[PDB]
RNA sequence: GCUUGAGUCUCGUAGAGGGGGGUAGAAUUCCAGGUGUAGCGGUGAAAUGCGUAGAGAUCUGGAGGAAUACCGGUGGCGAAG
């Protein structure tokens, strides 16, 4: 057990899925959550509720660690980035700053070709 | 015979013009290790598929291949490609 001022989060937030984890500053995972393990299942796993309940859930789960003044970070182009820390926010961590990152390749290699619908 | 076409010499200017050799950063994948955990992925909707042998997430190190975000253009160079 360990109580922990400035905790980092992690959003990960996919097209069909946001996961969210939260561990120390040095990346060892205190708790984490998912839209899939809410409940929901397949097209409603992508709605920004599903993400809100998420992160209320995984905040419930890590409540027991004395996170306060947290850190967080948003990855990925989903929905619902937005949601995810008004929820934080909601849940009671004191939210002291926010990053945004998200990959960029610099014209690394191919990706997948277009999809014909 | 002549200098107006054509060509040679002197001084400068711009350019993804070509051939050879080095090197750098970002990203995908694989491998090893740390945290910890029951989902991940995909779709109109699903299923096939991956996960307790420890996945997906997150942090550290390594391997290898390929291509050069922004500048970037309404831009430039080449006989054309
Ligand atoms: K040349
Ligand atoms: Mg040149
Ligand atoms: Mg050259
Ligand atoms: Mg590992
Ligand atoms: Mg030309």
């Amino acid at each position: 057990r360990k109580q922990v001022s400035d905790g980092v989060a992690h959003i990960h937030a996919s097209f069909n899925n946001t996961i969210v984890t939260i561990t120390d500053r040095q990346g060892n995972a205190l708790g984490w959550a998912t839209a899939g393990g809410s409940g929901f299942r397949g097209s409603r796993k992508s709605t920004p509720f599903a993400a809100q309940v998420a992160a209320e859930r995984c905040a419930d789960a890590v409540k027991e660690y004395g996170i306060k003044n947290l850190e967080v970070m948003v990855k990925g182009p989903g929905p619902g980035r937005e949601s995810t820390i008004r929820a934080l926010n909601a849940a009671g961590f004191r939210i002291t700053n926010i990053t945004d990152v998200t990959p960029i390749p610099h014209n690394g290699c191919r990706p997948p070709k277009k999809r014909r619908v």
